[PDB]
């Protein structure tokens, strides 16, 4: 019942920040696969009519195919929407980041360092905890929603998100990322809280 | 205090199974980074003067526990991993004989290994271990090592994506099949003797 969403841009639109070979394989193999495995593990169960957000909200935060693939699907679904070739650092969440970090660049430093420390596969997140902003990281395809915090910006730091172009150089990937953040979508997600 | 091992063969010696550029980067970057960060963690501690096997079997102060579990694990696992690969893989010796006994054949051991190696979600390792006399196949997350839970690793496959992504991208099962063509069974046997 879950469909693999189409990208709002062409594969090359994020160059030379995210390579077009990565984008293709990331979307068409990795995300496609989480979608199929997810559908397969949801046939017949308690979770059949559910939004992925709700499925993910009701997992454990401590192995199951719905945790791995369900998070896979959600994390990546947000992530294509959080990238844009037209990135303008403005709007409600930019301002709210200045109000809590002092400046946008202090925030990115904290983000970049939390993202580079996530050892193994995972995701680096800007979340909303009871109204206030927070940077968290998660292992594998886990998502802050499972811990009661709403993700508004995510960076995928599985090696598959950046190995073709950047190999081991994840801080060069995290740096290229800032040039492609759809801050209009970050706003949209903040606003739903 | 710890130093980056040399590879026991050239960087292109495991072609066409494992590509040269992966081996170069895996070794000179990923592995050298685990060494750097492990030395930084054990600057002035009693662990600086211990054998890495003992350091990982004995997980150590809380504040550097995680740096050591991650980078110490990383140092050992890759150090084992290089010595476990050979340009002249030859499927014979004691452990292969013991595999054939406990699994029936080598092909069914490899299938069991392949499936577990494929199942490990996210980063990690697939191991053939000795556990109280018998052979079991286990996977660990990240750089964890079965030593830490008593078990003796005698073969290990790196399933972190950096280990296969340049040549194989998402096709971890193709990587796993290539692995068989470079396993160094003389090393598996050597490690098996220690028990
Ligand atoms: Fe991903
Ligand atoms: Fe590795």
């Amino acid at each position: 019942a879950f469909e693999l969403p189409k990208l709002p841009y062409a594969f090359d639109a994020l160059e030379p920040h995210f390579d077009k070979e990565t984008m293709e394989i990331h979307h068409d193999r990795h995300h496609n696969t989480y979608v199929t495995k997810l559908n397969a593990a949801v046939e017949g169960t308690d979770l059949e009519s559910k939004s992925i957000e709700e499925i993910v909200a009701n997992l454990d935060s401590v192995q199951t195919a719905v945790r791995n693939n369900g998070g896979g699907h959600l994390n990546h679904s947000l992530f294509w929407e959080l990238l844009s070739p037209n990135s303008e650092e403005k709007g409600t969440v930019v301002e709210k980041i200045k109000e809590q970090w002092g400046s946008l660049e202090e925030f990115k430093k904290e983000f970049a360092d939390k993202a580079a420390a996530r050892f193994g596969s995972g995701w680096a997140w800007l979340v909303v905890n009871n109204g206030q902003l927070e940077i968290v990281t998660t292992p594998n395809q886990d998502n802050p929603l499972t811990e009661g915090k709403t993700p508004i910006l995510g960076l995928d730091v599985w090696e598959h998100a950046y190995y073709l172009k950047y190999q081991n150089k994840r801080p060069d990937y995290i740096g290229a990322f800032w040039n492609v953040v759809n801050w209009e979508k970050v706003d949209e997600l903040y606003n739903a809280t």
